[PDB]
C-alpha cells in the first residue's frame, strides 16, 4: 500500500578489447567480467524465473559490449580462458589441500567447472540469455552510445545522433524490440542552447539538449546524478533533497530519474561500502603461481601481506545480514518518502567481479524486495510513470566533481583534437559518398571507437595512460588512413581487427 518504488539499474559495459591484446587490459578484463558478473546473473535472473520470484530490475548492455559477447573470436577466446582457470584452480588445490587455503582453492574448482557447464548450456550466447531474461519479464533491457561516448563533448549533434542512433540499432538487432530506455554514459548530460567547443574546430552554435535527440530516437527515459535535480554539491557529505525522489520531465518529454545518494554509498563507500566487510574476497592479492584470489579483505587498512585466507562459506554468509542492512536503509527512505522513487544505479562489473559476493547479495536483495510490504522493486520502465516535475537540468555527469572534468582536462585535450577532426571528416566523407561504402562503413566504426570515453577517463592515470593513448591514437590513425587511401587488404585487416557494427550506417553522419 502506497509503497516506494525501488529501481535497481546495473551498467554492464567494457569497451572494445576484442584482438587488441589479452592482460593486464585486453581480452581477458571481458572474460573476467563475464565469468564473474555476467554469467552469475544469468543465474540469477534464471532461478528467480523459475521460482516465480517477482522482483524486476534494469540492465544496461552497451552495443559495444554487446557486440562483443555476441562475437565467435570471444566465443572461442572465453571457452578457452574457462578452461584455462579450471586447470589452475585444480593446480592450486593440489598445491594447497592440507593448507588454510584449501577451502578457497576447492571453491575455485567448482566455481570453473560450474562457469564451463553454463557456459556450455547457453550455446556460448550470452545476449540470448538476457533477451530470454527480458522475454520472462525479470529485468528491463537498457541500451546506451555505440561506444560509449561521453555525450555532452562530442563536437556534432550528428556524431552524437549517430552514436545514439547505432546504439537503438545494435539493441533491435540482438533482441528483436525497440529500447525505451537508455543509459547516458557517465551520467553525462548538456541541455539545449549556445555551445563552444573545448578545442578546435567544431562551430561555436546553439545546439539541441542531448535529450532531444534521444526523444527522436525514440528513447522516453534516461539518469541522471543527484545534484542535476537537487543543486548543490556533486556526490562524486551529499543528503538527499525531496527533488530526488521524484519523476522529472523535461520540455522535450523524455523523462529522468536521479542517482540516490545513500544507496550509492552503503555499496560504494571506501570506508563503510558492503565491499570492504572482512569477510569478503580481496582482489588486490594474487596467488604468485596461479594468480587467484585466496585471500580475504581482512581489514580495509590491511596490507596485503596481512590478508587472512579466503573462508567462501563464510563470506556468501555474510551477503544475507547485508541484504537486510540495504533493505533496511530502503525501508527508512521510503518511510522519509511516501510512493517515491530511490534510483539506485551501479557499473555492473562490480558485482561479482570487483566484490566477489555482490551477485549473491543482489540476489538476497532481490528475494527480500519481492516479499517487502514497503518498498516494491521496479524497472525503470515502470518507476518513471505517473507525476512528473517539470524540470530543466543543467550541465554535469555522475563523475567527479560533478563535470566533465575527468574527461576534460590538459591531458586530453590531444584527445578531443583527434576525435572533432575525425567528426568532422567524417560527415564529410559520408556526404561526398565517393570512398567504397565498406571504407566508409569502417571508418565510422574508427570514429566511433575513438569516441570512446574509456579513453579520455584514464589520461590522468599514470599506470594507464599510455595504454590508453596508444588505443584512441590507433583508432584515429586508422580512421585518416582509411580515408586518405588504404589498400583493400589494409582495409580488411583493419575490419577483422575493429569489427563492432555490422549494419553501421555513415547516413546518420547526415541527420
Amino acid at each position: 500500500s502506497h509503497m516506494a518504488r525501488f529501481a535497481l539499474v546495473l551498467h554492464a559495459h567494457l569497451p572494445y578489447v576484442r584482438a587488441h591484446g589479452m592482460w593486464p587490459f585486453g581480452e581477458e578484463t571481458l572474460y573476467e567480467a563475464m565469468a564473474e558478473t555476467y554469467l552469475p546473473l544469468i543465474r540469477v535472473l534464471e532461478r528467480l524465473r523459475a521460482e516465480g520470484v517477482e522482483a524486476p530490475f534494469t540492465l544496461g548492455i552497451t552495443p559495444i559490449l554487446a557486440e562483443q559477447l555476441a562475437d565467435a573470436r570471444i566465443k572461442e577466446g572465453f571457452w578457452a580462458y574457462a578452461k584455462d582457470r579450471l586447470e589452475r584452480a585444480q593446480g592450486d588445490y593440489q598445491r594447497y589441500r592440507g593448507t588454510a587455503l584449501e577451502a578457497s582453492a576447492r571453491h575455485q574448482v567448482a566455481f570453473w567447472e560450474l562457469t564451463l557447464d553454463h557456459f556450455q548450456r547457453l550455446s556460448g550466447d550470452l545476449v540470448a540469455a538476457f533477451r530470454k531474461a527480458e522475454e520472462g519479464g525479470q529485468v528491463e533491457l537498457i541500451t546506451s552510445n555505440a561506444t560509449h561516448g561521453y555525450s555532452p563533448l562530442l563536437g556534432y549533434d550528428e556524431a552524437l545522433w549517430a552514436q545514439i542512433k547505432t546504439g537503438v540499432s545494435t539493441y533491435r538487432r540482438h533482441f528483436a524490440k525497440d529500447p525505451t530506455g537508455f543509459w547516458l554514459p557517465e551520467m553525462a548530460y548538456r541541455p539545449k542552447g549556445p555551445w563552444k567547443p573545448p578545442v578546435e574546430g567544431p562551430p561555436e552554435g546553439v545546439r539541441p539538449g542531448v535529450d532531444e535527440l534521444l526523444m527522436r530516437a525514440g528513447i522516453r527515459y534516461t539518469f541522471v546524478d543527484a545534484h542535476l535535480v537537487q543543486g548543490g554539491e556533486p556526490l562524486s557529505p551529499v543528503e538527499s533533497q525531496e527533488a530526488t525522489y521524484h519523476v522529472h520531465e523535461l520540455e522535450s518529454g523524455l523523462r529522468v530519474l536521479a542517482r540516490n545518494p545513500e544507496t550509492t554509498l552503503q555499496v560504494w563507500s571506501a570506508d563503510y561500502g558492503y565491499p570492504g566487510e572482512g569477510l569478503y574476497r580481496e582482489f588486490h592479492r594474487k596467488d604468485p603461481l596461479s594468480g587467484l584470489h585466496h585471500w580475504r579483505v581482512t581489514h580495509r587498512k590491511a596490507d596485503l601481506a596481512e590478508k587472512a585466507p579466503y573462508d567462501p562459506e563464510a563470506a556468501f554468509a555474510k551477503t544475507e545480514e547485508h541484504a537486510r542492512h540495504f533493505v533496511g536503509l530502503l525501508e527508512r527512505l521510503a518511510g522519509r518518502h511516501p510512493e517515491g522513487v530511490i534510483l539506485s544505479p551501479y557499473d555492473a562489473e562490480l558485482f561479482g567481479h570487483w566484490w566477489y559476493e555482490g551477485v549473491a547479495w543482489l540476489e538476497a536483495v532481490l528475494r527480500l524486495l519481492a516479499q517487502n510490504p514497503k518498498v516494491r522493486p521496479v524497472t525503470a520502465r515502470e518507476a518513471v510513470q505517473g507525476p512528473a516535475v517539470r524540470t530543466a537540468l543543467p550541465e554535469g555527469s555522475w563523475g567527479r566533481g560533478g563535470d566533465h572534468r575527468v574527461w576534460l582536462n590538459e591531458k586530453t585535450l590531444d584527445y578531443w583534437e583527434k576525435v572533432y577532426r575525425a567528426e568532422g571528416a567524417m560527415r564529410e566523407a559520408a556526404r561526398r559518398g565517393v570512398l567504397p561504402e565498406g571504407v566508409l562503413r569502417q571508418a565510422m566504426r574508427e570514429l566511433l571507437l575513438l569516441e570512446a570515453s574509456d579513453w579520455p577517463f584514464l589520461m590522468e592515470t599514470g599506470q594507464a595512460e599510455a595504454y590508453a593513448r596508444e588505443r584512441y591514437e590507433e583508432h584515429a590513425r586508422a580512421f585518416f588512413h582509411l580515408l586518405k587511401g588504404a589498400s583493400p587488404e589494409e582495409l580488411r585487416a583493419l575490419e577483422e581487427r575493429d569489427n563492432p557494427f555490422p549494419e553501421a550506417d555513415p547516413r546518420l553522419y547526415l541527420f
